[PDB]
């Protein structure tokens, strides 16, 4: 059969991903629909030495449309509406470098994909058949965004704040924002909204069965 | 010879201190000078009772509630101030929770800026602004420079501060700040970065000291 | 003599037609006159497809977002008129969701205003502006006021209205709108009942149009 | 034993008694707690003829704190609070008369007291062993009450109107709204906070239990 692909998109630490296990987790409760979730930062682009240089000096702008793998992206989401199994990156964060292991994704009934600016390229965004955007305060992100950071990054509280003040926030307004305007729905409040995920799940629901 | 109160508010590190100096500097260059002194809502909290100082203690005492201000000395004060007397103003430690035993003299002046983040909640000190401002500046904005202010105070944790914010300061801005902005006569977007709102601001206070343009 | 675009924005019903008409009068008080001009995004509604025409007669059409207005046109005509040229203007019917083929001639002026929801919603318009301005009126004031223009309306059920709004011009304005806020220059409490603020900012174009005070 | 007196209050149409019955409700989920609900509408004052002519002519503010019988209020709770069986008053809001007929409330392990000035007596205030405030946008609460009137009170939709701005806002700024410093937990977003409800059904659950 062919895979119904949504994109989920939203500001950072809006709840995107929780947003997606939230869609995955009730619509196994009502055979079973397979489903898979993809990311965006899985197909970062893979920098140059000098741009590389830039990124450990706090330079690089990984907010930018730029900055991801586009043509891969539309590729190997274009093969999964086909059909076929395809080879998902495994991106470094810390070290800013695509890892040689690939991840196998085998088709799947729905498949979700989520990233800042999964709506950004006109051709991605046509081939997505359902598209939500998660609204979050922008404190309430922030607050998430650095918690994630220090942990998952083991990166320096100035060094942070500097980093979504410089690149992170105005990347938001100009590229992610108004990407606002092709959701079909817009959820406030992120996963925490189960009355608007659950008017997802239902319509789901109802496009696979008739 | 009336003081000319103006009232300031906004949510925490919005810029309601950066837009009163910035006044107060603006208010000098066109000075052909004014007596302008500057108060802060901070200076007016209540003694803790050592219940609460426990409470205090283990990160469970709102310092944002309305609850937590001496609103009948910030009345009392400002009320003397309007009348042109001077006024007697606690110093506050921030450590202890408690009151120095040592004031500060605040003597009348031609313009008296008094900021706060919940400068406008009570009616009767609401009403004793002759002008009102309110600081609009985006939350994360706004969160960045609290952690750095709260970060550098010594064995002040960072998830202790983020905690605190999203427990007490984050609700009680939409509960208790955010109604009050109505009451402002201008809203100043982006804070004291935005000086076109400023400099008509501070061009409205001019022709008011002055009886006219 | 190059016109001077102001952009007005703010919530449905929050008076920036009001603001605008205000300002005009304003104006024109302190003449020693000056050719002002007000224009509305209303006029810029896509013409809609007979299969979006039939979901807007069963009250599923969202006429609040921003694909629903022509965002090309309006960047073009306000962008002729920062050059001082003249520009036709469609006239939209909107029990037909059509543009008449007659149009509007608008003249360059001294001030052109562009009040609309999404005034400030595009980037590219939103540079445009030399000056913009936000009206903050409280929700409830807004609705009554919208519900009273929408219901005067012949055959408009009242709650077909309040579940458009529920639906569609609520849930819009706090997605599209609301974001935009921060970019003005100066945001206007109470709308049009705001004398303090719209002579301020009346006081300030007088100036700007002048080279100076 | 002693009752769990809990006050409920929020400006009009925010939700207060919707939370209380979502309190009730999962109360029962989990012997079995006895709990009533008791409205301040039901105390309103018994008008005069003139009082009653202004009202009619839309000219009585019944949302100032004058307009209710607190003296019965406090009396009512106070008799509750000592675990006596107390009459309620049946007030008919379209005639703007006290009926004859009472009901009967007899002793309950929680109390609930929901009304816009619930908080506004201090003697009442003190009462409440528990204090909540319901929070909504005021477009929300304000179409609520606008189909709310037209039905359960037949009245025209400029009457109504012109009532809320001229007396029910002004009321809520003035007397309604600075009693929310006095609330325990404050509850944006009404019923549709489950989150925030089950805190407090498992707060009041731990007072009672242990
Ligand atoms: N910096 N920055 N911002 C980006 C994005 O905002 C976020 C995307 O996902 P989200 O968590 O915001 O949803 O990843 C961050 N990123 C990317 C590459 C890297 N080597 N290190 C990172 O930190
Ligand atoms: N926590 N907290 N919030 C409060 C207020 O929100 C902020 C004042 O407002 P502002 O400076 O943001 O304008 O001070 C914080 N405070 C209070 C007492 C103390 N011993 N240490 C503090 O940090
Ligand atoms: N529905 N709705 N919302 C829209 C907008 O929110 C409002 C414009 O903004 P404003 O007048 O509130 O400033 O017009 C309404 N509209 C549009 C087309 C039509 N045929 N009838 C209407 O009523
Ligand atoms: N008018 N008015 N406002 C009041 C209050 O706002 C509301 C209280 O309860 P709430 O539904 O706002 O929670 O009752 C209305 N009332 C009272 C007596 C009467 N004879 N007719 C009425 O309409
Ligand atoms: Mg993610
Ligand atoms: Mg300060
Ligand atoms: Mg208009
Ligand atoms: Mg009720």
């Amino acid at each position: 059969g062919e895979p119904f692909l949504i994109g989920v998109s939203g500001g950072t630490a809006s709840g995107k991903s929780s947003v997606c296990a939230k869609i995955v987790q009730l619509l196994g409760q009502n055979r079973q629909k397979q489903v898979v979730i993809l990311s965006q930062d899985s197909f970062y682009r893979v920098l140059t030495s000098e741009q590389k240089a830039k990124a450990l000096k706090g330079q690089f702008n990984f907010d930018h449309p730029d900055a991801f793998d586009n043509e891969l992206i539309l590729k190997t989401l274009k093969e999964i509406t086909e059909g076929k199994t395809v080879q998902i990156p495994v991106y470094d964060f810390v070290s800013h470098s695509r890892k040689e292991e690939t991840v196998t994704v085998y088709p799947a009934d729905v498949v979700l994909f989520e990233g800042i600016l999964a709506f950004y390229s006109q051709e991605v965004r046509d081939l997505f058949q359902m598209k939500l955007f998660v609204d979050t305060d922008a404190d309430t992100r922030l607050s998430r965004r650095v918690l994630r950071d220090i942990s998952e990054r083991g990166r320096d509280l100035e060094q942070i704040l500097s980093q979504y003040i410089t690149f992170v926030k105005p990347a938001f307004e100009e590229f992610c924002l108004p990407t606002k305007k092709y959701a079909d729905v817009i959820i406030p409040r992120g996963a925490d909204n189960l009355v608007a995920i659950n008017l997802i799940v239902q319509h789901i629901q109802d496009i696979l069965n008739g």
